[PDB]
């Protein structure tokens, strides 16, 4: 589980999106398992703004933090999958590092901010959504 809170929005993983998460949409993209839902309460995080590649995440499932290198946003084919379709996810950044399904959420971030969040993960990879792109998450 884990959501970014930055202005009056709140960013989780598609998939673990809530009923309140859905009756508040303000975007979602089924490719990148992305949805933003609206707050009532002002968020604190700051989104990074930078081509960054290198980071620290939080892996709830070893309730730690690791420093890693990780991949541009790209295309990528996702093997095995839940109750989706093990395909393609766009926007997508890969590190060698640990993610178990119940670690997506945990936020990748650099000096600049909040990259990224924990989205998917096997074979001792750890895949990153980024949010650096969507410029709209900081202002009204
Ligand atoms: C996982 N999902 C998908 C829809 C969402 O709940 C809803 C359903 C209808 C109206 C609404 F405002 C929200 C939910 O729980
Ligand atoms: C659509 N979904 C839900 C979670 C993801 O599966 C995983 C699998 C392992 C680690 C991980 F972090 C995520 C997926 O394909
Ligand atoms: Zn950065």
């Amino acid at each position: 589980s884990g959501a970014i809170y930055v202005g009056n929005y709140r960013v989780v993983n598609r998939h673990l999106a809530t009923h309140n998460d859905w009756a508040n949409l303000v975007w979602e993209d089924s490719s990148r398992d992305l949805l933003v839902s609206s707050t009532t309460a002002q968020g604190c995080d700051t989104i990074a703004r930078c081509d960054c590649q290198t980071g620290v995440y939080y892996c709830s499932s070893r309730r730690k933090h690791y420093p890693v290198s990780f991949s541009k946003p790209s295309l990528i084919f996702v093997e095995a999958s839940e109750y989706y379709p093990a395909r393609y996810q766009s926007h997508l950044m890969l590190a060698v590092g640990h993610s178990e399904p119940g670690d997506c959420g945990g936020i990748l971030r650099c000096q600049h901010g909040v990259v990224g969040i924990v989205s998917t993960g096997g074979n001792g990879l750890v895949g990153f959504a980024d949010v650096r792109d969507l410029l709209w998450l900081d202002e009204e």
